[PDB]
């Protein structure tokens, strides 16, 4: 989890250098281009650059695997848990 | 199912309750921006406040695997059975 | 895979029926719009009329599952075996 | 994983030679159309021809297996490994 925590973040910083360079987004901008594509959402415009399409198709293949399984971790061990040793009061 | 039923739903009242206020849109439409962000669906337009992004970033990563939890235990043991026990005539 | 097969199509048709009445699509564009609803890809516009938000927001709950489980014995017993039943020369 | 890796690779040109075709896309927006169509990610607009909406319908059942397949071989036994074997100094 702690690692795991560390590669989504050193993943979605470095979408956030290249999305804020590349395509001239702001840093909030560029880091929510980088989660809602890895997390598969997609709600933004796509990039306009032939640079940002190819990273983009690429942080896609790698970045997917990392991202969900951060999100899995989490959810099925900080989470649960958490929400369950809640109920037994 | 009762509990991962009564978790997605405090989930999207809260996402509900914060896209009317920060975002300004009527409760409907705050639902349904919570429900196909944490469906991964996604497609409304993106949050147009920082703040928006950054709860929308958050809200992305906790509700995910809940919401994905409930639809997963809906889907396999709540239809199959309804579904199965159905051709069995 | 048969069963699976015909509720998958029974969800697309009561979809495809839903949106080209009540958001006025034609049919094709009312399957299209269930179909990357349902598998979560996002790409059209959302409904227009409170009446599509909330049948999009249920239909997304009860489909997905039953959408990706097709999709899932599809790939891994229609493809897979075919495809690997396809090596050994 | 080199197998996996060649059935994509196959099924995003067939998609990039359609979308160019049928759609009108230079041959980069069109690999880009089908990567985050079978992701699921979907941040482009939709197709706007019937024949581009029926293809996109059936390209989606049966890419998503695959691409999710290589996605998931591609981070549980290229990435994790690399990235554990890594930790060990
Ligand atoms: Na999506
Ligand atoms: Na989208
Ligand atoms: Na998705
Ligand atoms: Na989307």
């Amino acid at each position: 989890f702690q690692v795991l925590f560390v590669l989504t973040i050193l993943t979605l910083i470095s979408g956030t250098i290249f999305y804020s360079t590349v395509e001239g987004l702001r840093p909030i901008d560029a880091l929510y281009f980088s989660v809602v594509t890895l997390t598969t959402v997609g709600e933004t415009p796509p990039p306009q650059t032939d640079f940002g399409k190819i990273f983009t198709i690429l942080y896609i293949f790698i970045g997917i695997g990392l991202v969900f399984g951060f999100i899995h971790k989490l959810a099925v061990n900080v989470q649960l848990p958490s929400i369950l040793s809640n109920l037994v009061p």
